[PDB]
């Protein structure tokens, strides 16, 4: 985490041994230490168990000659080292959330050598403990993304003095929100509770602390953090998480505490229900009195009368705080949120009391609305920013996957920090998963925005990947995380549909093929992993990539189906099938995530519907098959194709004729897939005469064109029946025709054998061209005919060329066309 | 194989039980049966072992009341059933290679019920036995492609009478050729022999017989089938394989028998060394006297004197055959090959004796050169066709993978059969692997070409896939086999290079992305397989697909590297890296095939070099890295980009400026990957004034253009500093400029909030356009400048539009450009 390259997998005299032949060195702690530090030290002890197979013993007396000595500045053992100048206590005293990690010789009598982890306060000590956890190899995501722990037999750590200094943002954390159906289902499946209890939140707290955050807004759609379980707040307070509430939840009451008793409580109008709402406020403050939770103040129900009533609500709330806490209101931390109604009041002069944090919000889509000017930056209480990775509302909700590329988060948050907003940073994380990477980035940036610039963003992603998957996997894993996040930034999954990208220009095909290419790369990486890494890889990379590449292909296929159905081309049916198959594959992938991956550990987390949005909300029953169209009796829907020119050319796959007239006995037969592109078409069988047979093609050409060059691509058939060679006649109906002999020189005569013969047969095709004058027509429509004059001619592709011809192995993209009857 | 849907996985009173609760029914055979039939029956007995865990007992007396009774028409038990009209003996007597498979009640006294497998001759009986093998689920490829056998506890087979009738081609088989280094290395690794001995060939024979072929040309570059091991011919003769030799190996002597003693033997000129060469011929015929091998006749060293000497050689060879065999020469089967020199002699009238098969050849690339006319079809000896899946020679060798799509094989071989060529079909198969599928198709077609037409080719591929991988895998496995074979038909791997496909038109990207998409589909299928199917899938599908998709991407990357290096664009370095990585991946894939897959069983088979061809032959040391180019000091090779218009537009990724002038303090900073396409560029940090800063772009426009529409795409930044909004100035240097305010209406005012505000911020970008008159310039070069007037403007993309603009999510493909200094 903080300090890279200081822990080694083998021992050394000038390094400090953390683990030797499977035996961990013991951890010394003051048995009366802050309990949250003790919990973290117990987690560290188990972290040594995950590494080596045996927990590091947690002792209360220096029984041993080598020790890991942990604690706060005021615990008995740490206090003794600072007093004896064995540790630079000045670097910690008065500092916020800071640790000092260093090896010292003879720290205590009877102890020869120790690693010291001293915190300026309880969170500083917890953070230093979790730094050691990451050194020995336990990712913050070891539980919440199943990131396995590499087993070890020996670990040593370099001497030196290490710290993360102080955090740059005072309160750094997350907001569980948009939490139904995913997080709520997962909690009910895991804990049996239709609410979040202290078991669930304890698990959330440990993750936030390991990530070095300190702050949480709890889930509140249909839950109440404070009311549902009395141990919720007690656990948060003990463990070291600062709790808060969102914008319109004043005075440490969760919204649902009012809603669940809306009939008993009244109006929520401060003018009529004033003493009912005052008592509401008071009870809340009483619940939190000796915790350090952040208190939202204010309220949302003429302009000057509104500004006055809000002024009264606030100073009323602050006398209630004074009353309950028994000390002046500024001794309790407070936050006041700017929303639309009160944004006007602010610009007219309205400010909270100056010790109060003023919380700003982004636009629900990751862009900051408003930042302090140089005159407003003065505000002694400072400023907050609320940022979205997930949103329910306009113009359409995004509830499914990560949509927040790393560049976007950084670009707006670096602006936020440079304008002086550094008291509170809190991110809407949805159900938490699958926002694991943007959460890590956002908290790391809140710790020290200074270490992030444009040139080094991806270094962060790389270190993240090396932590989750090992050095040897990190470059490629980070590349894929960065690139899929970028793709998801182009358009949310919920707003992606058949019309998002340009079909005719090739843009749709490009972005669909490129997402599938990303999937192929993720699959190759997946196959190189050890089995114990697969679930973490699926959660962090493979499922978002596979689900998005499948979703892109579904809508790309739908647009392809609609285009071909309009054109009356039976190929629409193939694309209808692909829409069905990909749509079902979406259900297969999320079934795997919920039920099979990690033995169903995350069942519930991936139940959000995403296919079938018609408005902004997800109030449709389930994932729904995108509408598709089918051509009845397709194998009889042939011929009748008419082409329009495009870019100085008409390019024609040979089976898309207008009409075909057969021979006596021999019939035009298309050979599916044959040749370089669509197919081949030939008179079958090769034993009958071809007299009178023909293929004809209908095409529109701009009347400005007076002569064309016709290219005809056929299979490199050799002259098996007659060494004169095969000929066919080619020309426009009512105009000039020429006869082409395409293989007279495909033989082993000395002048042919290597100059032409072996070159064209190894290529498998023959291209010939004639130049034909274009006679005048009233409508611009022409009929090109192909009359074979020998048996066995396999026609494949035609291009009539009047400027736009491009040399190419496939003979160019087919021009626009339609089918008739 | 022959009869589908007649074997069931559970028992039934009206079906015949082959396997019951793990116990197989016994196989009755005449203990004095033809030994090759006995070997096949022993293989059938072991096939029941692979299915159920216990071999079917092979007995010589009807000890049991239910039996599988097998044998030739003249074996004692079969002979008794035909005599008692229990079997329709008339349907078999006189017939060639035909079996009858049918359930009969009370076949023999003491036997209540039996499945009878009666052959018209030894191969007919062997074929009927192997039909039952496929019914119970043992693929012909169970050994040669590790196709696993589904375990069973119960099998029953429907009553009825089943046959494959008689084969349509008399001799059907393969030619091991181009066999070094792959097949030779695999044989040395597996058998320790620098030659093919009877252990190796016995394994080849069993495969050919299970595939229902009967013919082999043995490996002969540096081996001698007849001379290297005396059991080679004896095993072929016993087992039932007809042996032959290639065109210029007359009289059952392999070429190397002459070459290894070229100093002792002389000239190989029938005029000078006549009695030395006569004795050569005689010894050969003596070796084969009572086998049924096919004898090549003729010889290759004025025109009328040549036709006379060849006439003399032939009738000389035929008196030698008469002498050795003691019977007239026509009682020994003979074949005479047409090659170039003697093609003239044929058209002047020269024919072999009329009992001799006249062997024709394709062009070494799968196209038939010459077929009999209606007058020549008369030839009583009939005709052969030699067909290539592999070739060493012009214009360049193809030695690595399958290059023969199913459509091409069928289209030429159906022609071959319809013109009366049906005595000998033999395919050059290289090292045999990896031609497994075209071999199966080619032999199946030789058996009965009648059942193949254009509409049903892929049904064959589907049945093949269902046999190797199960019903549930068959559609998808066949789809991939068909599509990769088609791709390999476009250009051989050896002739593919950076120049094969069109780069500028998008064709190269298309075919590279589509091969990778095929790989992604193969990988998804691979993950659904049972572990015991993985090696067969890798051999038949995953390795050819992965190796080709990697090879395509390597050369596509090389062409991309060369284009960007020419343009002096540092992005060439990324593509240089991809060439290196893909080139090494080619070595990783074949290492896996040789050393890891199937525990190294096939080590040697995939050692052919394929990257580095400069001429027709593979006489370079090893796979060699394609040449790539790198730009030194790349992160300082920025700016200086000049664009040329294309298709009525100039499309510009914002970081490709010509020059950038910074502000006081704030500097132009590109944010890699940010936005929808290449990147974003912005003045950093957002706290300093932007006065005087600019980005300028140089572009050439046709002088016919008099006004343009300029689109500028920026990030949807909101007016955080000033609700007036952000502005930038945009215009041409020396011409008109306009000022754009791009976010004045991005707010929650009632007229903005849902009409524009939430729509554009959810899209993350803002596009604005101005219309600017185009002033005259002598050279057609223009400079467009972008001057930001507020902090925090994130520029992303520009398009100057004069006709060619297309609405698109990515704002079109960047126009041609170069970098300067
Ligand atoms: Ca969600
Ligand atoms: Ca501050
Ligand atoms: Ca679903
Ligand atoms: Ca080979
Ligand atoms: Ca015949
Ligand atoms: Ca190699």
């Amino acid at each position: 985490g903080d300090n890279k390259g200081i822990t080694y997998e083998e021992l050394n005299p000038e390094r400090f041994t953390l683990l030797e032949k499977g035996t961990p060195t013991n951890i010394l702690i003051d048995e009366n230490e802050d309990q949250g530090v003790m919990i973290a030290a117990t987690n560290l002890s188990e972290d040594f168990g995950r590494v080596s197979g045996t927990n590091a013993p947690l002792i209360f007396l220096p029984d041993n000659e080598r020790l890991i000595i942990v604690g706060t500045l005021e615990s008995r053992y740490i206090k003794e080292l600072t007093e004896n100048r064995k540790i630079k206590g000045d670097e910690l005293k008065g500092k916020n959330e800071k640790y000092l990690m260093t090896v010292v010789d003879n720290p205590l009598p009877g102890v020869k050598e120790a690693l010291i982890i001293a915190g300026s306060d309880k969170r500083g000590a917890i953070y230093g403990i979790y730094e050691l956890s990451e050194q020995i190899g336990v990712s913050p995501w070891y539980d919440w993304a199943d990131v396995p722990v590499k087993p070890q037999q020996n670990l040593s750590i370099e001497r030196g003095s290490y710290t993360a200094d102080e955090p740059a943002v005072t309160y750094r954390g997350i907001f569980l929100n948009d939490e139904a159906p995913a997080l709520t289902s997962w909690v009910e499946n895991t804990y049996g509770t239709k609410y979040g209890d202290h078991r669930f939140y304890s698990r959330v707290f440990e993750l936030i602390l390991r990530l070095r955050g300190n702050f949480l807004w709890p889930a509140m759609w249909d839950w109440s953090f404070y009311g549902d379980d009395p141990l919720n707040s007690k656990t948060a307070d003990t463990m070291g998480i600062i709790m808060g509430t969102s914008h319109h939840e004043p005075m440490a009451r969760n919204h649902q505490e009012w809603a669940r008793n809306r009939d008993k409580y009244g109006v929520w109008d401060y003018t009529s229900n004033q003493e009912v709402i005052d008592q509401f406020f008071r009870e809340g403050i009483e619940r939190v009195k000796d915790t350090d939770d952040l208190i939202t103040i204010g309220m949302r129900g003429s302009d000057e009368d509104n500004m006055r009533l809000l002024e009264r609500i606030i100073k009323n709330q602050r006398e209630i705080i004074g009353d309950v806490t028994g000390e002046s209101p500024e001794k309790t931390p407070q936050v006041w949120a700017i929303y639309k109604e009160v944004q006007r009041y602010f610009d007219l002069g309205l400010r909270p009391p100056e010790d109060v944090i003023i919380l700003l919000s982004d636009d629900n889509w990751g862009n900051v609305r408003r930042l302090p000017t140089e005159e407003e930056r003065d505000h002694p209480g400072g400023w907050g920013m609320y940022y979205h990775f997930d949103y329910v509302g306009a113009p359409r909700s995004s509830k499914w996957l990560n949509i927040s590329p790393i560049q976007n988060i950084w670009e707006q948050m670096q602006l936020t920090y440079d304008y002086g907003v550094d008291e509170l940073w809190v991110a809407n994380v949805g159900d938490l998963k699958p926002m694991e990477y943007p959460i890590t980035l956002f908290l790391d940036m809140a710790w020290d925005p200074t270490r992030f610039n444009a040139e080094n963003l991806l270094d962060h992603t790389r270190s993240f990947a090396a932590q989750q998957f090992g050095e040897d996997q990190a470059d490629e894993a980070a590349r894929i995380i960065n690139l899929y996040s970028k793709y998801n930034g182009r358009v949310t999954p919920e707003m992606l549909d058949r019309n998002t990208y340009n079909l005719e220009s090739g843009e749709w095909k490009k972005v669909s093929d490129e997402y599938i290419k990303l999937e192929a790369e993720a699959l190759r990486q997946y196959l190189t992993l050890e089995p114990e890494q697969r679930d973490a890889y699926k959660q962090l990379i493979l499922y978002p990539v596979q689900a998005m590449a499948n979703l892109y292909e579904m809508y790309y296929s739908q647009a392809m189906n609609h285009k071909l159905y309009r054109e009356n081309n039976p190929m629409a049916n193939y694309w209808a099938d692909r829409v069905e198959e990909t749509f079902n594959r979406d259900a297969e992938l999320s079934h795997d995530y919920n039920k099979v991956m990690a033995n169903g550990k995350w069942d519930g987390m991936m139940t959000q519907k995403k296919i079938g949005y018609r408005s902004w909300n997800d109030n449709f029953p389930a994932d729904t098959l995108p509408q598709i169209f089918r051509i009845e009796n397709p194998e009889e829907a042939t011929g009748g194709y008419v082409f329009t020119a495009r870019d100085g050319v008409v390019v024609i796959e040979a089976e898309h004729y207008f009409e075909a007239k057969d021979a006596e006995e021999a019939k035009w037969t298309v050979i599916p897939y044959m040749g370089r592109t669509l197919s081949s078409i030939a008179l079958m069988p090769y034993t009958k005469e071809v007299e009178g047979a023909s293929l004809s093609y209908r095409m529109q050409i701009p009347d400005e064109v007076s002569e064309v060059k016709v290219h005809v691509v056929v299979k490199s058939t050799l002259p098996f029946h007659d060494p004169k060679g095969h000929e066919y006649r080619v020309g426009f109906e009512g105009g000039s025709k020429e006869i082409v002999n395409f293989n007279w020189n495909l033989n082993e005569e000395p002048e042919n054998i290597y100059s032409v013969f072996y070159p064209t047969v190894a290529s498998r095709v023959v291209k010939k061209d004639v130049t034909l004058d274009l006679h005048d027509t009233d409508d611009g429509f022409y009929t090109l005919t192909l009359e074979p004059l020998d048996p066995g001619i396999v026609f494949q592709k035609i291009v009539v060329d009047f400027g736009g011809y491009e040399e190419s192995r496939l003979f160019m993209e087919e021009s626009p066309n339609k089918r008739i009857e």
